[PDB]
C-alpha cells in the first residue's frame, strides 16, 4: 500500500511549512526586541545561510541514501526546533549566524524530504504522492503567511509570540517525523541488484543549457528571496507604518502555485514558443527587480515581488518540465543534485562578491540593482540564443 506514509508525510509537510514568523523575520530582528543594525543583518548575518547551504549540501545527500531517507527528516526536525528556539531566545551577532547555519541545514534536508516519496511508495503512485506532498507544502506556506498577517494586523500580536507559534508548529512536525516507516530500499546505495556513466548524463544539448539556466535562476531566486525583506525594511521601517509582509508573501506564493498549475495545462509547440516564452517573462523578471530597486512607494515594491515570484515560478516550472521528460527517475535526482550544487556554488560566489564584508560590503539598495542586472543579463543571454 501507500496511503499511511503519504498521510504522515503530508502532516509533516503541513506542520513544517506553517511558519507564521517566516515573513516577519526582518521586522523581528531589526525591531525593538533586538539590538541589531540593518547593516549587520544585510552584510554579516544572512550570507552565512548561503554558506551553510553550500558546505552542507553534498554531505547531506551522502547522509540521505545511506540512512534510507528516514533519519535525515528527523535531523531536519531537530534543526527546526534548534533554529526557532534560537530565534526566540538567542541574542547577538554571533548567535544569529548559528541560526542561519541551522536554517541552511533545514534547506538542505528539504531535498531528502522530497526524495523519500519515491523510496517508500509503490511505483504506481510516483506521480500522485509527489504532487500531493508538494501541494500540501505550498498550501501550508500560503496559509501560514495568511494566518500570520491576519493575526498581526487584527490581533495586536507581537512578533515573539508568532515565533512561538512557529516553534510549536515545527515541534508538532518533529512529533510526526518520528512516526514514519523506514523504507526497504534506497535509490543509489542500498539497492540490491555510476561515476563512469555520469559523463553520458549531461551529454545532451536538450539537457545542458536548461540545467545551466536552472542553476543560475535558482541562485538568483535564492538571493532575491533572502534580501527582499531587507529591501522592504529599507523602503519603510516597521516603526513608521505597519507593513503587510505576510499578506504579500501569501499572495505571491499563491500566485506561484497558480503559475505552476498553469505551466502543465497549456498545449503549444514547446520548441517554437520556448525561444520566446522564456525571453518575454525573463524581461518581466528583470523589469520587476528594477521596479523594486527604483521605487519609493512600498506597494510598488510589493507588486514587484509579486510579479517576480509568479514569473520565476512560471519559468522555473517550465525548466523543470523541460528537463524531466527525457530521463528516468533515478537519474533525475542525480541530475538535480548536481544542478543544485552548481546553483549554490554560483550563489556563494555572488554572495561573497556582492553582499558580504569580504567583497564589497554593500547596503540593500545597490544589491537589487545588481540582482536585476543579473536577471537582465539572463534575459539578454536568452535573447542572444533566440537570435542564433
Ligand atoms: C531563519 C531564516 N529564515 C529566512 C531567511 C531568508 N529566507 C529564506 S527563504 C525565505 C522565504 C521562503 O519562502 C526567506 C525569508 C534566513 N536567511 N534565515
Amino acid at each position: 500500500s501507500w496511503i499511511y506514509p503519504t498521510v504522515i508525510l503530508c502532516l509533516f509537510g503541513f506542520f513544517s511549512m506553517m511558519r507564521p514568523s517566516e515573513p516577519f523575520l526582518i521586522p523581528y530582528l531589526s525591531g525593538p526586541d533586538k539590538n541589531l543594525t540593518s547593516a549587520e543583518i544585510t552584510n554579516e548575518i544572512f550570507p552565512v545561510w548561503t554558506y551553510s547551504y553550500l558546505v552542507l549540501l553534498l554531505p547531506v545527500f551522502v547522509l540521505t541514501d545511506y540512512v534510507r531517507y528516514k533519519p535525515v527528516i528527523i535531523l531536519q526536525g531537530i534543526s527546526f526546533i534548534i533554529t526557532w528556539l534560537l530565534l526566540l531566545f538567542g541574542q547577538g551577532v554571533k548567535t544569529m549566524q548559528v541560526v542561519e547555519f541551522f536554517y541552511g541545514m533545514v534547506t538542505a534536508a528539504e531535498v531528502a524530504y522530497y526524495a523519500y516519496i519515491y523510496s517508500v511508495v509503490s511505483p504506481e503512485h510516483y506521480q500522485r504522492v509527489s504532487g500531493y506532498c508538494r501541494s500540501v507544502t505550498l498550501a501550508a506556506y500560503t496559509a501560514g503567511s495568511v494566518l500570520a498577517q491576519l493575526l498581526v494586523s487584527l490581533a495586536n500580536m507581537s512578533y515573539f509570540y508568532l515565533n512561538v507559534i512557529s516553534l510549536a508548529s515545527v515541534s508538532v512536525a518533529f512529533l510526526f517525523s518520528l512516526f514514519l516507516p523506514m523504507p526497504k530500499k534506497s535509490m543509489f546505495f542500498h539497492a540490491k541488484p555510476w561515476f563512469q556513466d555520469l559523463k553520458e548524463c549531461y551529454s545532451s544539448k536538450r539537457l545542458f543549457y536548461w540545467s545551466l539556466w536552472w542553476a543560475f535562476a535558482t541562485a538568483g531566486f535564492n538571493q532575491v528571496l533572502n534580501y527582499v525583506q531587507i529591501l522592504w525594511d529599507y523602503k519603510a521601517p516597521s516603526q513608521d507604518s505597519s507593513i503587510y509582509n505576510g499578506a504579500v508573501e501569501a499572495i505571491a506564493t499563491f500566485g506561484g502555485a497558480v503559475a505552476a498549475f498553469a505551466v502543465g495545462y497549456v498545449k503549444v509547440n514547446w520548441d517554437l514558443l520556448g525561444e520566446l516564452a522564456l525571453v518575454v517573462f525573463s524581461v518581466v523578471n528583470a523589469g520587476s527587480l528594477f521596479l523594486m530597486h527604483y521605487t519609493a512607494n512600498i506597494w510598488a515594491c510589493y507588486a514587484g515581488y509579486l510579479i517576480f515570484k509568479s514569473s520565476y515560478m512560471l519559468l522555473i516550472t517550465i525548466a523543470v518540465f523541460q528537463i524531466a521528460v527525457n530521463l528516468n527517475v533515478e537519474r533525475y535526482a542525480l541530475v538535480f543534485g548536481i544542478n543544485t550544487f552548481i546553483a549554490l556554488v554560483i550563489q556563494t560566489i555572488m554572495t561573497v562578491i556582492v553582499v558580504d564584508q569580504r567583497g564589497l560590503n554593500l547596503p540593500v539598495s545597490i544589491q537589487f540593482l545588481v540582482y536585476g542586472s543579473y536577471f537582465a543579463v539572463i534575459a539578454g543571454i536568452f535573447l542572444m540564443r533566440s537570435m542564433y
